[PDB]
C-alpha cells in the first residue's frame, strides 16, 4: 500500500522525473494515491509525498453531482503564473501538524497528461490554481514550510 512520507524523509527534497506515461500503470498509481489522499481526508497529493520520485500528482475535485472524482495530472509542468498574488493558509500530509499563510500566484496555466494520456493545457484560478502549484512544489523537493 501507500504510506505518506513525513518531513525529515530525504525522499521528500530529491527532485522528481518525467514519466513515459502507460494508461495502465498510470491507473494503478492513480487508485493508489486518491486511496491515500481520501484516507487523510487531503485535496492534493504528489507521488514523492508516497515514495515514488516520478512526476505525477493528483487533484480532488468531489462534487454534491458527481460523486468522489480526482484528476491525474503527469508531467504537471506551469507555463504561465499571474503577477497578482493571493494568501492561503497552506497544510500537507506531508508536513502534519504544521500550517501556515503562503503568498503564491492567483492563477497558473498548467501543461499536463490526464488519466488517459491525452495532453492538456488548463487555465487554474482559486482553490485548483493553488492545489497545482503546492504539489508541483512537491515534484523540486519543496515543501510549503520553506516560504516562512
Ligand atoms: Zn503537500
Amino acid at each position: 500500500s501507500l504510506k505518506i512520507k513525513t518531513i525529515g524523509d530525504r525522499c521528500l527534497r530529491q527532485k522528481s522525473e518525467e514519466v513515459e506515461f502507460d494508461k495502465k500503470e498510470m491507473s494503478e498509481l492513480y487508485d493508489q494515491m486518491c486511496e491515500a489522499m481520501w484516507a487523510s481526508d487531503g485535496i492534493g497529493l504528489a507521488a514523492p509525498q508516497v515514495g515514488i520520485n516520478k512526476r505525477v500528482i493528483v487533484v480532488d475535485e468531489t462534487t454534491e453531482e458527481h460523486g468522489k472524482y480526482a484528476h491525474l495530472m503527469v508531467n504537471p509542468k506551469i507555463t504561465w503564473k499571474s503577477e497578482e498574488k493571493v494568501l492561503f493558509d497552506e497544510g500537507c500530509l506531508s508536513v502534519p501538524d504544521q500550517n501556515g499563510e503562503v503568498l503564491r500566484p492567483k492563477s497558473i496555466k498548467v501543461t499536463f497528461q490526464n488519466k488517459d494520456g491525452k495532453y492538456k493545457k488548463w487555465k487554474l484560478d482559486g482553490l485548483a490554481a493553488r492545489v497545482v502549484q503546492h504539489e508541483i512544489d512537491h515534484l523540486e523537493g519543496i515543501l510549503f514550510v520553506d516560504y516562512f
